[PDB]
């Protein structure tokens, strides 16, 4: 109970603004009606601007706190499951048995992709990145399922959403099979979300595939730990695009392209340049590449994060899980013993203590996925597939907020009006 | 110029906030430091927040001003052609014949889209709304043009700019042909941007196509007049997707989607419901449909605009253009006197006169396109097609400044930390 | 001597020479040149084998791929012991290689295939099948 009362802006006279309080975190200065006075604020990046009111996820960056509907991430990641967590993100409360069982049913009954989309896939190159294919197929879902782009309709919205949750995994796994030259696999209504995904990832006609319980459980936790992560650039992209009334799918497709932007946006050799110098200077079995590489550090390799100060709250369960899996797959992850050395380097090497490059969740998610046998390129794909339930929670929370259309101002500092006279002829 | 120096915010401690000035329009308050100082504003919609500093387009609705690099849209539309406006917008200056030739040659050098991409077209169902195919195809480009994705690399942004610049008319032309069942037409070097597009949309292998000089200018004008329109919704999404790393091809695809969101987002019968009541109550040759339809008015029909107060500056030269076209297509443009009648209604009806439902640019564009055999399914494709340069420029500008990633705040109002204990057992 | 042949002759005549053992009289040359021209276009179904190879394929792997599948399409000229058959094959393979090689390149780069032009020399036709597009006329530099 401090300045929870008001505040004032003085250009050359006073102006009183409210200061709405939140249930957690910082309270905000309401400046909604300023525009109608000409008074504008300037904030590229919006890091001092609350772009919305939300009740989905809460994060105290410094306290390494991650809450989803109030439920501690580590509590959900340990005692829940992907769908139950999906239900909590989309519904705000843990489900009853009837509510959950109903939800589940609906999700398994629409996990197939129109036979006509199978053809789209084929029009892509086999050497295409599984993420690009992933964006291409999602950005094209509007040309087919054209019975739910009416954003202002809770029926359409609720359907559009349910289709994404059901189909994303089928889609994600199909990028993989196409990327390796194996036939696509149809979901199994008998398996779990996670077990079903692993089957579509690795099932082959040659014989029945049996999923490992520890592996099945591990993947479900990878998803849980990726289901949502507040107002980041990708969610903000899904939010802004949606503010204009862009159909559900197009908004989900932008969230994906946005999610891996830091990857390709780096450069043909950003965190790759030194992944090539592991041949000429491989005299030292570690500092040769992924230990001398990062000249321009990356949280994309699993070290650090802008959101958290000392640690990732998602890395707790993922690391514990990472032990059970390496332990399980045993004599297949003996070589992947560099995991403890990179973890060692990050923890002790002064360069990592200095830049606070702590192993985040994607460090151990990467370890588990490599153990399971999933190619590197398929990581942000699975990451995006998991985050889509969150993107839907936000995009939907946005469509209930009166849906204010993102119409920002700009500090214009260009040419004042001037007549135009062309000096060409072509 | 009274307080273009400083001002103060007062919550519990006075904060010194510098006032930034623009060369045209309102001023701004640099608040990029409140955030850190534990102070966040609250502006859902960003209507009171400048999202960036720009030099591209200045608007002044109240007075109907629109400048592209200081030049009034009127002169640009009359004294220039679309290609030069592209150069101007992109570089900030008009081109010397040499720069124009060089710019025009580069564009011409990248018109043909990769043939495999042309195989993605045969995967979409024929019935697809062309605009759903455009988001589909544009979002799949990154998979084919994978070498121009280092958004942080200056040479890469340029290659993309031209790739997307050169190929949009090609792809848009294909979207139309595809939907109607005619063979695709390749880019013709000896044809202007506007004439080439008319040629790619309407010619066939059965007879030579005569590019009428009149329509060719009306098209160009349609194109210049839809080049850019400052920080509107779709352009805001562009910069937002791009600031989060996203590749250029994906940004435009997102922009494209945000652009036609209000099209299908109205309802399966938003401005369509009454397009069906033109059969039972067609006793009155006008007020039956598109004169009794708008119960929930639409600027998408070409009436009114949230930006300009009394008139759409772009529509002046467009109304003139509209006149010549109708005066050319002679005895094929007679029935189209409902345009003459509709305008009269938007001018002399109390409702319209009251809520200022003045005919905007798309009103006259539409009639020109409608008078050109062009289908309403293609109206958006052309607008978006043309608007692409405006997006590329804004995207390029955002990078030069530093690509400040989008990380807005939120006002958390959900649950407080609560314990989770699974309510289900399945 | 290879020197004279390269300077005083063109590829097509060298083909005749090599195949028959003698240089051609203008009449034999015309007749030989016309037959070749008569078999340049490859069957369209074969052109559908090209879209099965991945775009990334090293063109030379596609050439062995396509050439080894010809027998399936041109099944009537396979009696190697029959003299008339060897001749039909000779010209089939003779006429169509530049066509297929041109396609191998276009395919790998994503541009549309270009058909054989009768009014073009063997060498000029090949330059034309490799580099021209439907967007502008191509000038075969002499």
């Amino acid at each position: 109970a401090d300045t929870k009362a008001k505040l004032t802006l003085n250009g050359d006279t006073a102006v009183e603004l409210d200061v709405l309080k939140g249930t957690l975190g910082q309270d905000v200065i309401d400046i909604r009606t300023l525009g109608s006075k000409g008074v504008f604020t300037f904030d590229p990046g919006f890091t001092s601007t609350a772009s919305c009111e939300s009740k989905i996820t809460f994060i105290d960056g410094d306290e390494g706190i991650l809450l989803h509907r109030g439920f501690p991430i580590d509590q959900l990641a340990t005692d829940s499951n992907y769908l139950e967590v999906c239900y909590i993100l989309l519904n705000g409360e843990k489900p009853t048995q009837e509510q959950y069982d109903e939800f589940k049913t609906t999700v398994t009954r629409h996990t197939m992709i129109h036979e006509q989309i199978t053809r789209l896939f084929h029009a892509f190159r086999r050497d295409s990145h599984p993420m690009a294919v992933m964006c291409g197929i999602t950005g094209a879902l509007a040309a087919f399922y054209h019975d739910s782009l009416d954003v202002n309709n809770p029926r359409h919205r609720e359907i559009a959403a349910f289709r994404l949750l059901s189909k994303m995994p089928t889609m994600a796994a199909m990028c993989y099979k196409y990327s390796i030259g194996q036939p696509f696999v149809y979901p199994r209504n008998d398996l779990s979300y996670a077990g079903n995904f692993l089957n579509m990832m690795f099932s082959t006609p040659c014989e029945p595939y049996e999923v490992n319980p520890i592996l099945e459980r591990a993947m479900d936790r990878i998803l849980i730990l990726h289901a949502d992560h507040e107002q980041n650039a990708s969610t903000s992209t899904v939010r802004t695009a949606g503010s204009s009334g862009a159909n559900p799918f197009a908004c989900i497709a932008a969230g994906i392209a946005s999610l891996w932007g830091p990857a390709h946006g780096g450069a043909n050799e950003a965190a790759l340049k030194m992944l090539e110098e592991i041949s000429s200077v491989k005299h030292i079995p570690e500092f040769f590449r992924r230990a001398k590489d990062k000249n321009d550090s990356f949280r994309l390799m699993g070290f650090g994060h802008r959101v958290y100060k000392n640690y990732d709250p998602r890395a707790t369960v993922m690391r514990e899980t990472c032990h059970e899996v390496l332990k399980e797959l045993g004599t297949k992850d003996d070589l992947l013993e560099v995991a403890m050395e990179l973890e060692n380097i990050a923890l002790n090497d002064p360069y990592f203590i200095e830049k606070k490059l702590y192993p985040n969740v994607d460090f151990y998610s990467g370890i588990i996925l490599k153990a399971m046998g999933i190619p590197s390129s398929m990581f942000t794909v699975i990451a995006a597939m998991a985050r889509t339930v969150g993107w839907i929670a936000h995009w939907s929370e946005m469509h209930s907020d009166g849906m204010k259309i993102a119409r920002p101002r700009q500090l214009y500092t260009g040419y004042e009006k001037r007549d135009f006279k062309s000096d060409i002829k072509r």
